[PDB]
């Protein structure tokens, strides 16, 4: 009766508090029903678990289930290799990603997610793209679309869309090797933009005041595309009909 | 005398360590002054509390206080249903949010902050913004501007401003629906973008090459907020006056 | 024999497991081979160090050594004063920084990065910028290069390189004050712009429909530095030498 201290069932097993369960070479369960199944696996807190190697679950209702998973916070389940989640009810599934925050699961390969999302009685907002990062509240990525980085909110990302990224609040990205700042509804501006580099092969983003001046433009080939009369054969009468400008001038 | 196991005040409580209290049913406190009061409580480390129900306190002198909170690290105190404090000294006091750094403080909804404050005996960087998300160094977002997300140090937002984004050092944010890559004093320039998409409706961002060259315009409006002379019509004397061109020209 | 609980070698020094070894005032070592040195030390885990006052060191191998040091989850080694260390064999050693991931390192100050980088036998991706923060698999900062912001995969930034922000997927940045899309090689498109303010002064982002339109354009600055007729001058014949017009058309 009442919390003890005593070997689990394998060597160097340490189980301390009410009703737990060591079973790994080395491993620890400090807490209440706490299990450590693997070797060398530390499960601590109130109820958690502990079912691979090397694994560490830290905290309440806390499940890790891999070679090297960390399961800190509240009913955070990390199955993956080298995978971390961290907060409130965070699943990871993948191969070495990471997840912080509140209800948001990351699917994804050497994926990431900060930021939180939704969980009624499953995940609605998770990440199924490889090496994809969200950092947002309620952000979808579809399985398959990989590289796309999210900083905002009520972004949905589908099917085949890579290289992406989208900023602001509610942003949605339609194509791949985009930037999105937002949707077809609300269109945010670029404020405080370096002056450009015109020229034929640079590529920056002009400012307002160089496109109301103008300055570095092809004066050579702006004067084709526009049928334009310079000042100075209009002054010398260059390129000029004679057989029928006599006929209207006389 | 000495560390000693023990039950605590309630059933299956378990008080580890030296003057360990323990109140909460199915409550853990281990260490030194590690208090659990609340039911499903677990408080491990160093002058830790756990004032909250299913509430994890690990570290030193970590404070939980809600119905979901995790204190992990130094002097954390989350105080916020499913809300996580992780590193050192962070607060937070919101509604599902979390806060990872040090010396940061978030008391904004479904709000976060990645990055450094300053506490000297208060917090003087924190985030009283609603789905507002801060990642950088000495940071302020002002209470009812919300869905704004910073990507940069010493960036400050005033009271009024929606719909945000700041990106780099040392930026400016002064209107909403609007992303800042700098303040008044530094501008960045934006390079490596893609080829636009000119157009009547098109909304993209043109390149340096594209102005230079001026490919796909508008032949015709551009020829009438600019009074141009195209070289068809002065090769062909088209919409000429006759009654006084006689005079001067004879 | 069997895990015990007894005092450490210093006042209100508590070990838990077997082989624990407790030396700081105030100090706690749970589980097995933890190690906690200094005064105020928490070392819970498996094979466990806590070499600095004040300081956590929770999961599987986790070494904390400074006035502040949170070391959580795996291999973890958080070497810095206010510093930590989260995820799976994460090394900080710099002042006031924070880690978050798999196999990443942090050396510079007020610093942080989330991600996935490499370890082989070595941290071949690492963070030696002050005042950066990286977002991103594989990214790395020289030293040197500080106010550097990174949200993107496989981005390398060289040395002097300040207040340069890089997006996207394979991002390259080589210039100061300056904000990154992509590299020479892929270009990424900007979508979704709002409206420009063409004015004199201001330096906005314009957008492909404003450079189709030409609205707000300089009406005279732009008829001087392409040489054009206006329509009234040709209608009323100004500006027209008279000596030798008179040759050609008789």
């Amino acid at each position: 009766a009442a919390p003890v201290i005593k070997a689990g069932t394998a060597t160097d097993s340490t189980e301390a508090g009410v009703d737990n369960v060591a079973n790994g070479v080395k491993s620890s369960a400090f807490g209440y029903d706490n299990k450590a199944i693997e070797k060398e696996s530390s499960a601590f807190g109130t109820g958690n678990r502990a079912t691979g190697e090397f694994s560490s679950a830290f905290g309440f209702h806390n499940i890790a289930s891999k070679i090297h998973s960390s399961a800190f916070g509240s009913n955070n389940a990390a199955d993956g290799v080298n995978s971390s989640a961290f907060g409130f009810k965070n699943t990871v599934s993948g191969f070495n990603s990471s997840a912080f925050g509140s209800q948001y699961q990351v699917t994804g390969n050497f994926s990431g997610a900060f930021g939180m999302g939704e969980f009624n009685g499953q995940y609605q907002y998770k990440n199924e793209g490889n090496n994809s990062y969200m950092i947002g509240n309620k952000n979808k990525i579809a399985s398959g679309s990989d590289d796309n980085f999210i900083l905002g909110n009520n972004v949905h990302i589908g099917g085949g869309i890579n290289n992406s990224v989208a900023l602001g609040n509610n942003s949605t990205v339609s194509a791949s090797n985009t930037v999105s700042v937002g949707s077809s509804t609300l269109k945010r501006k670029i404020v405080n933009v370096g002056d450009g580099a015109i020229s034929a092969n640079s590529s920056d983003a002009v400012t307002g005041r160089q496109l109301y001046s103008g300055n570095g433009i092809d004066t050579a080939a702006w004067q084709n595309k526009l049928n334009v009369t310079r000042k100075n054969d209009y002054k010398d009468a260059n390129d000029i009909d004679v057989n029928k400008w006599k006929a209207k001038l006389g």
